[PDB]
């Protein structure tokens, strides 16, 4: 139907990082900042990205010089935002590829701990009861000494991973070829492309929820703990998954709404693909807690210490899953084929989007000058490189830095807040308004006003100065402590994008002849907003 040509409602961010997310801030407490900012702030920016695009006919920087001329850096920002979320968002591919090929044997690997990567400490799960120190499971000892290999800290590289590197170039050279040669899709391939990971979540939820232990998973995935509350962090990470699962303030919501018809009500699709996205991601939470607090009761210790409270959640409680069902070697199979195509379309559309945002600026010297081949190809290099830093032993530290700062956090609020309130305050929500009811066919209720004017500004706003009233700086599995420079770094990568609107705006004042107040007066006006028809 329309929901299998829409599909975007399943990816990596409500299959991996939701729940590892909600599990680091205590569970159950993350459930009331994620509904507010999901019904405040999510669906009404979403839905405003796509009617610029449609209103305006224009990709993610043409459309704000037909809006707003002084505040044209947000199509920099988002430039530079998905720039850097492309080099990191493919090692998590590069682990299910590397996983994929470990399954092939004929025992799975984390099953039993007698191997060489193994320590003195590790025992069976089903034997820890009868003795209980210090002991460690098999699945995670895995995850942390055969695929990581971690180091003792950020600040000990150690030696690159030749196999993770080798893993990353062939995702990379699936990513080349692909967005080279143009093969997206076809009129027979998306009906097992949008069925088969629905069928595979739930056939992990059933196998989930029959698993002993599984209810007091559950309480702990559903009880609101009420002090938790007063950390800035639960709040500002529930804000931004509902910011990184939407793929808004990246520019390709404009892009995507731009090749709509003019008469084409999307009001009505941006509510269901949003509430779609959002039960998708609500729902595994019920399959990966229950196994979660079958291997609390299993192992004879809390909910809150069984697995990591870090990225390789996914990795060390699916397998375990897939390792108590019959013929673990085809789940397995299944699960890591399934996780390679959720990632792969995402990244191919990304990919193909900055090269098309880049190649746009200077249409002269990337089509005639030099062949489009050469810019993907050193693109796609450059990435790679960049990437090669995240695939050494103590890569796991690098990782984490990204996807704190990079494409989430301080940087998708400053964007967000920044196109509402120029929205709101400077073209106008009435006028907006009037457009939208010239397009879709009626006039929309007082809502989406209402978010783009208070809701969402004072949020974001609140949301900044309460994390630096009261600041904690990030660490790593609740015990490593980053070193001051460190965390400069990661507050660079987001200020690399957070300053690129001062300056455009300095730049366009002093490229202009007149009076401060007469320039200021011109680069605020709109130059013809919707000019076919
Ligand atoms: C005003 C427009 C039309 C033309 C000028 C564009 C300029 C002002 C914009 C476009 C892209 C922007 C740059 C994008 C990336 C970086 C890297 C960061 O480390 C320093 C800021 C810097 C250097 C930005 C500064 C301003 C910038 C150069
Ligand atoms: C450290 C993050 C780097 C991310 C780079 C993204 C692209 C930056 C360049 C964008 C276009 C600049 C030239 C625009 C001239 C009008
Ligand atoms: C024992 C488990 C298997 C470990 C070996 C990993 C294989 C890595 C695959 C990538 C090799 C291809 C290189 C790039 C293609 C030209
Ligand atoms: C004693 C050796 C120090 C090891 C630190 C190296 C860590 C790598 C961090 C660099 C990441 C690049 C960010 C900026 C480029 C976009
Ligand atoms: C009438 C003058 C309005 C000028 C608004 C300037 C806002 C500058 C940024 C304020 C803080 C935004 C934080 C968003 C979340 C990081
Ligand atoms: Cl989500």
């Amino acid at each position: 139907f329309v929901l299998s040509v829409a599909g975007g409602f399943v990816g990596l961010g409500n299959v991996w990082r939701f729940p590892y997310l909600c599990y680091k801030n205590g569970g159950g407490a993350f459930l009331i900042p994620y509904f507010i900012f999901l019904f405040g702030s999510g669906l009404p920016v979403f839905f405003l990205e796509i009617i610029i695009g449609q209103y305006t006919s224009e990709g993610g920087i043409t459309c704000w010089e037909k809006i707003c001329p002084l505040f044209s850096g947000i199509g920099y920002a988002s430039v530079v935002i998905v720039s850097l979320l492309n080099v990191y968002y493919i090692v998590i591919l590069a682990w299910a590829t590397y996983y994929l090929f470990q399954s092939f044997q004929k025992e799975l690997p984390w099953a039993h701990c007698n191997h060489s990567w193994n320590t003195p400490h590790c025992m069976e799960d089903t034997m820890r009861k009868n003795k209980s120190t210090n002991f460690t499971s098999p699945v995670i000892e895995f995850w942390e000494r055969n695929v990581l290999s971690l180091s003792p800290g950020i600040d000990h590289p150690g030696s690159l991973k030749w196999d993770l590197a080798l893993c990353l170039l062939l995702v990379w050279l699936v990513c080349f070829f692909c967005i080279w040669k143009g093969v997206r899709s076809t009129g027979k391939v998306v009906y097992f492309t949008a069925t088969f990971p629905f069928a595979m979540l739930l056939v992990l939820l059933v196998r989930g929820l029959t698993l002993p232990g599984a209810g007091a998973g559950i309480k702990f995935y559903l009880y609101p703990d009420i002090t938790r509350l007063e950390d800035p962090q639960v709040w500002i990470d529930a804000g931004t998954q509902i910011f990184f699962s939407y793929a808004i303030c990246l520019g390709a919501m404009t892009s995507l709404g731009s090749y709509n018809k003019y008469k084409y009500n999307s009001y009505r699709d941006c509510m269901l693909l949003g509430c779609l996205n959002s039960g998708t991601s609500f729902v595994s939470g019920f399959a990966i807690f229950s196994i979660l607090g079958f291997m609390a009761q299993e192992q004879g210790v809390d909910i809150a210490d069984v697995a990591e409270s870090g990225p390789g959640l996914a990795f060390i409680a699916y397998p375990k899953a897939v390792t108590m069902m019959p013929l673990p070697t085809f789940w397995s199979i299944l699960f890591f084929i399934m996780l390679l195509l959720l990632g792969l379309d995402s990244q191919f559309v990304e990919v193909e989007g900055q090269i098309t945002s880049l190649v746009d600026l200077y249409p002269s010297f990337l089509r005639k000058g030099y062949r489009r081949e050469i810019f993907i190809a050193f693109v796609c290099s450059i990435s790679y490189l960049l990437g090669l830093t995240m695939v050494t032993e103590g890569g796991m530290y690098v990782f984490q830095l990204f996807d704190y700062y990079a494409a989430s956090g301080v940087c998708l609020l400053w964007v967000a807040f920044f196109e509402c309130f120029v929205i709101a305050w400077i073209y106008g929500g009435d006028n907006l308004y009037d457009g939208i009811e010239d397009m879709i066919g009626y006039r929309p209720g007082p809502w989406m006003k209402y978010s783009w004017a208070v809701i969402t500004p004072v949020l974001c706003v609140g949301c900044f100065i309460f994390s630096l009233v009261k600041y904690v700086p990030l660490t790593y599995n609740k015990t490593y402590v980053y070193p001051n420079w460190a965390i400069g770094l990661g507050w660079s990568l987001a200020l690399s994008s957070m300053l690129c609107v001062p300056l455009v705006i300095v730049i366009r004042l002093c490229q202009t002849e007149g009076p401060f107040l007469v320039r200021v007066k011109y680069l605020l006006t709109p130059r013809e907003p919707n000019r076919w028809a």
